[PDB]
């Protein structure tokens, strides 16, 4: 060129625009850190829900009561804290659909791409949201089983396997969660 000027190119402005959108599902992720600390909570609180285990089974009829009780204030608890989660990935989706102008027609489909695995992300965070909470609350429906007068066996083994086929379901659906947070990752390295 003349005097050797040099503007930018349809790469340079592709790359501005690629660092400006990979800037904004960052700082959307960052704003997902209290999610770490709900894990922390709740990973607390069933610690603490271990630690009923032989009072549940007391001889001593007010030490069994009060584990019972104390089991459901439990379960009750891990899904109250388990919302401020839930709540969390509703503002990053909804911050996320505010985040072409590539023109790059290769690049620009790398985008796309990324994006669609960002909404299948959050699609598979309902799903385990859901797992989750079906779960806990099952816990929840055999401690009240327990707060009532004459708890069988039977009745215990019958409300404890649905509480296994909810985590059988849980483990499928955290699973497939896991791959996806993975698969994002995997995006972003193609589209950088």
């Amino acid at each position: 060129a003349h005097m050797g000027i040099q503007r930018p190119t349809s790469t340079t402005t592709d790359k501005k625009e690629i660092k400006a959108y990979l800037k904004q599902v960052d700082k959307i992720k960052d704003d997902e850190e209290p999610i770490k600390t709900v894990g922390k909570k709740i990973a607390e609180l069933d610690e603490k829900k271990k630690k009923l285990t032989e009072d549940v089974n007391s001889k001593d009829t007010a030490v069994r009561g009060k584990a019972v009780k104390d089991l459901i204030k439990n379960a009750d608890d891990r899904l109250k804290e388990f919302e401020k989660e839930e709540d969390a990935i509703k503002k990053s989706e909804q911050d996320f659909k505010k985040a072409d102008n590539i023109d790059n027609d290769v690049k620009r489909k790398e985008v796309k791409q990324l994006d669609d695995v960002l909404k299948e992300k959050y699609k598979l965070h309902s799903d385990y949201a859901k797992a989750y909470k079906k779960a806990v609350n099952s816990e929840k429906t055999l401690f009240k089983y327990l707060n009532q007068n004459d708890a069988t066996q039977q009745g215990v083994n019958e409300k404890s396997k649905a509480i296994e086929q909810n985590y059988k379901k849980l483990k499928e659906v955290s699973d497939k969660y896991t791959k996806v947070l993975n698969k994002v990752q995997k995006e972003k390295q193609d589209v950088d």
